[PDB]
């Protein structure tokens, strides 16, 4: 009977490396990405930040630090004198009036005309790392109605011709409380346009929703958000070596008094913006929207300054899930899929084999 | 033996459950979604329907009206006039000429130079809530030879000096046989391109092969198509409460010879288009394509009045193909397989017990 | 027992064609799509040719063949006079002069500016159907540090105002050592786009990793190119029925002396460019990526002649993975289900038969 217990040691043998082969898929929670392209009736507008050129690239601030008699490429010396503070350095770079509105145009009715919504979210002030910026939060999902659904930033500044007026700025369009990216990466992830035209992008959307596994944990906006933020804050102190802080740093240190404190915590943020994409340590969040910009064409003209729009037309958002493949219930089919095969044993057997 | 009786009903207890999920989840029909970029020789162009800009926003109907003596956002009291008909009010907005060519550029050939082929599908006259329209039907797809391929709408009609002429056209491209599209959704769902310089859209394809459930069904177009009609229509005809038809209804009930009807009408036409994506009732289809719109820009400028050009460049069009990820053969293999697990009777036991 | 051997061999039947069937499956290796967003830091060039219009497009060589006394649509004629050969009749659509730079701008810096690397891959001469081309190897992967990325194609010829000078290119964007698409298809499937204005394209990257499998086998980049290359060379030569070559084709024969031979072969040529896709032999890739083509829009105008400008701004290539989706555990668990739900014998049971 050699044999016999032979082939019975070796069927065992065999089924015990299928089932824990099994198990081990089933715990490695295996997922499938369904792509969908839903159409929906409202679009969740994305953050707007609307910045100058960088320091160097502006041409407002470029002129006034060499009126100043020092130029580009070190305007941080600027905080030697008394009569200039970092805040006021970097209130300098402003390009928005107060008159700054940021109309909703959503679609059009036949009978009635087009719909304007002026109170839509109005920007406000924020410090980026390209100067003086205006951040436009989405208050409420725009609704779709129609290729003319658009979002409008218009600024009717003063505009006189005494002095040099901006050429080009710099629109970012982000997650909706991705603090980090308005205050950031704008500067390095931001579209340069020509106030000198009416411009008009267009903002088509890609939804990720990924799965939250072991492996590969979630992390909700917030949570992801804030990880990003104080990461972000806590590299920049530890490679400028230095207690500071600067208009586009949150409230937790003093602003430097002297040049080179300044000029250490902006080599630190620079590199830090560059090389934090892979080395930051928080997990990915699994609601990722991706916005596509396009570049329309307007045939109306304005006279404004500022005028700029921002065109969704495309309401098909493109969904790409993932979900989970493998179920408990897969893995008990095959687990008694190979024992029907291999040892023919059920759970009679082994309460059987237990009383016994 | 009662505790061996207690485990042999678990066992039948825990296998009846899992048989029965797993006939509920074959029941279900899960599907998978298998993207592919495939490359054709010939592509299918969408339906078109070029319309003048809503009659609010046309500037000819408008300065017709206000000639009049009626201003503009209550037109229809032409009507009341015996000297104008409903007919007549939506002619008035007509914006196309006779000599309207809609030519097929398909590529060309280094040897015997660019393809024409002017005799593709011409244009024919349409009515829409936006006013005298031309639709363009998809005669034949398009022979996809390099990124050259484009359809060029062209209109030389006499634009004299003497009258006002139009700034903008709504170009809509939209399914192949979508009579409601085309005659109730062009003055939303249209691109507004201006006809004082030569425009160039460029369209992308993403196609949609939904499968058919028995909780999700199917309709071919033809019966989408004319189910969301029949709705709109019926819902037009609820809503306003009186016997009417506009231009833009299929000749079931006579024009109204009062702006009160008409009015009434437009209204309930408003209202419907705005909301009946989500309250149709009939089932969608399973063939649906979408055509991202991109905007080309061109180098060369014509002096036809309506020169406008749609290029199909991009062959590779993207196709979602939802397929049944479980069969009867996978249904019986997981019973088999809970069977062998559990209660280890194959249907020879059952054959056993029948007997006995 | 009649009954009871009828039911066995029902049940032996039913699953054995079960069996056969799962078998069956798992030897097609059904494979399924995952779609995901990757975000690099790094992008890959598409390999870019900069060609002139087609032959008979190009305004330069049209003006000096009619200078020549004959007329377009028979170019080939001027290789009769022993002063012109087919190599000087196609050095004549020369349309880029020796000072052709190819920059590669990635991103900027906030204390520093922007990058600018001028020894990117500096174009070299490429002989297509469309006469002299300029093709641009990537060398290298550019570092994608924002939406400002891009690559700068720049000539300032000494475009003086005595002769007529060039109104439009055709740039076109291929995999990277695709050697026939440059060499053949740029004249077909190259946007056109004038050098009067500075131009600006703007790519995003689909890529597609299909699976080898027996029935759709894979070949590396290098194998489908020299296939394709190959195949395009023989079929010419097959049609046209001369032993020739054009400056378009691999040093395999010599040039025809004769207008009859070269216009035999550029027939060839266009049928085959033109039906090659479809009819051609060797397997596809699984490497295969799409480069979707935007229009940019410039702000900034130069005064260089050819200014062409391709940007980089979407770092989320679309990565369409497929991967088989049945294994031989799979197979194995499947089988051993249907055993367990029809036949009821593992391998012990075949032991026991065998045996005895």
């Amino acid at each position: 009977r050699a044999l016999w217990f032979a082939g019975v040691v070796f069927c065992f043998g065999i089924s015990a490396h299928q089932i824990a082969m099994h198990v081990l898929d089933y715990l490695s929670e295996p997922v499938a990405v369904r792509i969908d392209f839903v159409a929906q009736n409202e679009l969740r507008i994305p953050e707007i930040t609307v910045c100058p050129r960088i320091f160097q690239q502006n041409t407002i601030f470029t002129d006034m630090v060499e009126k100043q008699g020092i130029d580009k490429m070190k305007f941080l010396d600027l905080i030697d004198r008394p009569e200039y503070d970092i805040m006021a350095v970097w209130n300098l770079s402003r390009i928005f009036s107060d008159n700054v509105s940021c109309s909703a145009h959503e679609g059009s009715s036949i009978i009635s005309g087009s719909y304007v919504d002026p109170n839509m979210s109005q920007p406000h002030l924020v410090y980026t790392t390209s100067g003086q910026c205006i951040n436009i939060p989405a208050s409420r999902p725009l609704i779709y109605r129609g290729v003319n659904t658009f979002v409008r930033i218009t600024d009717s500044q003063p505009r006189n011709l005494n002095q040099v007026r901006p050429e080009a700025i710099q629109i970012y369009f982000h997650e909706h409380h991705h603090a980090h990216l308005s205050r950031y990466l704008t500067g390095l992830r931001g579209y340069i346009v020509p106030i000198a035209n009416p411009f008009a992008f267009s903002i088509r959307f890609t939804q990720i929703n990924y799965a939250n596994k072991t492996d590969s944990p979630c992390v909700d906006s917030e949570e992801y958000a804030a990880c990003v933020e104080d990461f972000i804050e806590q590299r920049i102190y530890e490679k400028a070596q230095v207690q500071c802080r600067l208009p586009y740093m949150r409230p937790k240190l003093p602003l430097c008094s002297t040049p080179t404190d300044a000029r250490k915590i902006f080599v630190a943020t620079d590199d830090v913006i560059q090389n934090f994409e892979k080395e930051s340590s928080c997990k990915r969040k699994c609601e990722e929207t991706l916005y596509i910009v396009e570049f329309m064409h307007l045939f109306e003209r304005s006279n404004i300054s500022i005028d700029m729009s921002v065109y969704f037309a495309y309401n098909y958002i493109q969904v790409a899930t993932e979900y989970l493949t493998y179920t408990l219930r897969g893995l008990l089919s095959d687990i008694g899929g190979v024992l029907g095969l291999f040892l023919g044993i059920c759970i009679l057997s082994v309460i059987e084999v237990f009383e016994v």
